[PDB]
């Protein structure tokens, strides 16, 4: 009967190396075979409430004639084998691709959806090339693991995210115990406390030493701590470089404060020209989907529009795995939420055709240092050579508000970053009080040209939007660790006092800057513990203690030989 | 198969009327009949994610052997009639819960779970006297709609609560059309800035001029915004007086800063004599139950334990339903997160035993008036008689800040009190910085003595907890309407310039005020649009305009002969 189904627990699906996983069956009453759509989940494929709500009403695909396939990721809860991220995930999806396409009630065609892992898994199991799947779904996702979630495109450790998911984890190979331990309910103690302090577990010197988290979660350390350059280890799990080769249609979600939100707006430009692939972007944190922070609400329609993303995943599913041509009828290629006007927008492409890449120039009379400093920003080339100069001290690095965090305060993304604004490391540009409407929205990235007294530190940059009543909103930040500022591969120091040209990559977002704000650009050498704090020293930062760590003498270059600048994706429609 | 189970969508009920309520039923695979758990939802029974992660991780009951029914309430979704809140729901209920008994798969034993509206529909259900019903988990609920959710114990509308809900059930009944209308589009768009805007929407004079929610709910305007006084209209739909009567096992969740809280608990003290009542209590508002909030942090361990929920509630089922008569082996009455020291704690009663009521005296040299007034607060009679007075303007209400709030920011329950605290007709009474712990865990109410030069007029409480950075955090609050201050059946008006004796209700709260901290009291005349603005006049309130309305002088005495007083529920532990 239509709308009727029946679920099956823990059947279990044998993989290449008879090592078998879990996975629960959600199957239509049906005549004969139907499509399938697999979710790969680590979290506990029971436990459906806890992920669902980020996601789609998939109970509709069910009772609409799709089969649903959720399985327990290996190792875990009722899985057998031995868990470590990422590493088993192509192999594993690709024998379940295979078991699934060879059941009497699949009809040949497979789909997958899902958020966060569940979606960093749907790309490990298109590369796998198995014929039978049809289309995937990957929302707040990443096809390269180092740069997101646990580096980035800067070279610098996202510490944040390493350690409150390693306890969110470890959590959970406890909660989920085979044999029940005598130290269970102290490490279950010790895991709270890291995930209610982020930023103390992240404050411990050397980073590297992790009793707790290394003892659960050997690769926190293995793989991810001891390796800070994006070498073999990192692109023998990427899947980025094969994404160019594939023609799989891809319904992709992302979030302008979503810590994967550079790489998630990455996979879709590099499948958009060989197959259907689709955009979908809200104003929300990995944790906080709701379209409301302490400081910025975004209105109800920002709210994670599940319905509606539930009927465009049907229909993007009924087009790809059911042939039907007109499925996706009025459904636009790219779906935006605009902040400022606080609006979805449709588009045809992203980037955005008739994006305007213009250079917004650092300059002012005085020192830049504070909010109060006389820091500008100009589409004009700054007239008269000056330098912005700040101590950078490890021990007090720039704390972080806002912007992409994950589990260290990750519900607050659009912060105000006015508690920062009288530091001296704190460097601030801005343009006069707008008049006319300023629309930014694309990739975003600053040009700067910096020295330091250390052969090695960092350099961050963030884009706030000024509001009239004094509130100063973060929209878009990044940073360059300056041993990777030509490569993340094989990184080298720095000259003390050689002015270098670097480029930040700040990620993206949608913005537009009404009357009455400014455009404002934050530019310092920390902010923590979104990013891990550099020693200055050019040494293994992960290894090094507080006390072995030295302060830097950091400058920021502008005028006519040096145009630092931030490259806006200007936007403007009349 | 154990664990397994099918699901059958729209099986239609008839009720004693004819008409047929939709319902899912989701049955496991069993030998013979089983336990049946049931539950009413106006917010469409397919919408399973909507309300369950705020509930219960409930197909974990469904693989244990439990059957679950999820029905729409009448005139909503995929049932048939016509939808009015409350009136049809203990009929309605009685009818669910015979055809259910009568069905082949139930063994006779019937319970039910849910939140808010699905708690309220519980207690309606339970005045049955359906022998089968043999358990009831009510979360967040309410056993009297006037004092809970629609106006409070105070005798003032709970205006915000009303016209957000309104409009929410409002976008509902569009989104579930029977028959599509030009006006939907239109209607959707004025329902969302209501819903964006319910500060805004509630300031509308005449309060009864409700174009919209009047077209789409009449109900909102001819039940509740037309019955101020808790007459037999209330009275018709209340549960409260037949509680004391049943001796149905409840599992009771309420929130400290929940709509529902002060309800929630009196349902409790009246069950528990009569059978096994269990209560918890967390940290949340209606809609934040994470324990986060903008200046106001509770921990991990107070974000809403799902799964902890999930298995306590399998046990209280497996009781009584099931008739395990260990299955509570180890499981407390009560379950409280006090604040303050910010941990769960295991009671045995609620009200605790050895409680002790309280009195803290308001008092100090000048005027109360602002937080840098000399307002004190002291376990010792004042020794002189004083009084402080303010202007108490309709036209400028002191704005709501947390507390109670449903759907006017009803996420920030704990809000910090600082914004409001130089106005003139806020008053504010602190002891001082605390060296010693005192804890307040209970139903908390003040005895005012007070005068007005108006005929009516309203008079507010509100308990704070001052933090040592200067966060003024609410913890909980209420209001008397003063011609109701002897009665909310019969109201009178008053004397202009009598002094009057009376009681705010304050609801209840959990919170040990942490040396280095104050106890802080604010009183004034208006908490707006958690409740609705007194007019001053003694008319019928929601009928007048603005200008209609008069300011007044009103006034707190304090001293010796009138000891205005909050009374504080003190725990001492040692
Ligand atoms: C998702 O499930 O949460 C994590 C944030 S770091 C991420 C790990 S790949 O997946
Ligand atoms: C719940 O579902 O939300 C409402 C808050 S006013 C309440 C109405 S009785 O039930
Ligand atoms: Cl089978
Ligand atoms: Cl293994
Ligand atoms: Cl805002
Ligand atoms: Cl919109
Ligand atoms: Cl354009
Ligand atoms: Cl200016
Ligand atoms: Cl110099
Ligand atoms: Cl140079
Ligand atoms: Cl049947
Ligand atoms: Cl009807
Ligand atoms: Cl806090
Ligand atoms: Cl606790
Ligand atoms: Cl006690
Ligand atoms: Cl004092
Ligand atoms: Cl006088
Ligand atoms: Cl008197």
């Amino acid at each position: 009967v239509d709308g009727n189904y029946s679920v099956a627990s823990n059947v279990m699906v044998p993989m290449r190396d008879g090592v078998r996983l879990a996975v629960d069956l959600y199957r239509p009453d049906a005549d004969g075979p139907v499509p399938v759509l697999l979710v790969r989940n680590p979290y506990d494929k029971f436990d459906v409430f806890a992920w669902s709500t980020q996601s789609t009403n998939w109970l509709e695909f069910v009772r609409d004639g799709y089969a649903v396939v959720i399985q327990d990721t290996r190792g875990l809860f009722a899985s057998e084998g031995e868990f470590v991220p990422h590493v088993d995930d192509e192999a594993d999806a690709e024998d379940t691709l295979s078991w699934i396409l060879e059941q009497a009630w699949c009809d040949g065609n497979v789909g997958m959806f899902g958020v966060s892992y569940l979606g960093v898994t749907q790309w490990q199991a298109a590369v796998s090339g198995v014929g039978g799947l049809k289309a995937i779904a990957p929302s707040m996702a990443s096809a390269d693991l180092y740069r997101a979630p646990w580096y980035g495109p800067g070279g610098a450790l996202s510490v944040e995210a390493l350690l409150g998911w390693s306890a969110l984890i470890g959590t959970q190979l406890i909660t989920s115990r085979s044999d029940a331990r005598p130290e269970d309910a102290a490490d279950f103690v010790q895991l709270a406390a890291i995930l209610n302090d982020v930023a103390g577990a992240a404050s411990v010197t050397p980073l590297a030493e992790q009793p707790l988290l290394g003892r659960l979660i050997p690769w926190v350390i293995d793989q991810v701590v001891d390796h800070p350059d994006n070498d073999e280890s990192w692109q023998s799990i990427s899947l980025f470089e094969r994404l160019g080769g594939l023609a799989t249609p891809a319904l992709i979600t992302a979030g302008w404060y979503d810590g994967f939100v550079g790489e998630s707006l990455r996979t879709f430009v590099a499948v958009k020209d060989n197959a259907d692939a689709r955009l979908v972007v809200g104003p929300w944190s990995h944790s906080n989907l709701t379209g409301r922070n302490a400081d910025r609400k975004f209105g109800i329609a920002a709210t994670y529009p599940i319905q509606e993303a539930t009927t465009m995943h049907k229909a993007f599913f009924d087009r790809h795995l059911r042939g039907e041509t007109d499925a996706l009828a009025g459904v636009p290629k790219v779906r935006l939420f605009v902040m400022g006007i606080d609006e979805w927008r449709d588009e045809t492409d992203w980037p955005l055709p008739d994006t305007a890449y213009t250079p917004f120039y650092l300059g002012g009379s005085g020192a830049a240092n504070t909010s109060t400093g006389g820091g500008t920003l100009s589409t004009s080339i700054s007239g008269t050579e000056s330098a912005d100069t700040y101590l950078y001290d490890p021990a007090d690095p720039v704390p972080s508000l806002g912007g992409t965090l994950l589990f260290h305060n990750g519900d607050n993304g659009p912060a105000d970053q006015r508690p920062i604004h009288d530091r001296d490391d704190v460097l601030c540009y801005s343009t006069e009080v707008l008049t006319d409407p300023v629309e930014v929205t694309g990739t975003v990235s600053a040009r700067l040209f910096v020295s330091s007294s250390a052969v090695d530190t960092d350099f961050t940059a963030k884009l706030v939007d000024v509001f009239p009543d004094g509130r100063a909103i973060a929209l878009c930040d990044g940073i360059v660790r300056m041993r990777y500022r030509e490569t993340l591969v094989n990184p080298t120091l720095i000259e003390a006092g050689e002015i270098y040209e670097v480029a930040i990559d700040m990620l993206a977002t949608s913005n537009v800057f009404l009357p009455g704000h400014r455009i404002m650009v934050q530019v310092s050498s920390s902010n923590f513990p979104k990013y891990d704090r550099n020693s200055n020293t050019g040494g293994v930062i992960a290894r090094e203690q507080l006390e072995e760590m030295c302060t830097a003498v950091n400058r920021i270059h502008r005028g006519p030989e040096h145009p630092s600048h931030i490259v806006l994706p200007i936007i403007k429609r009349k």
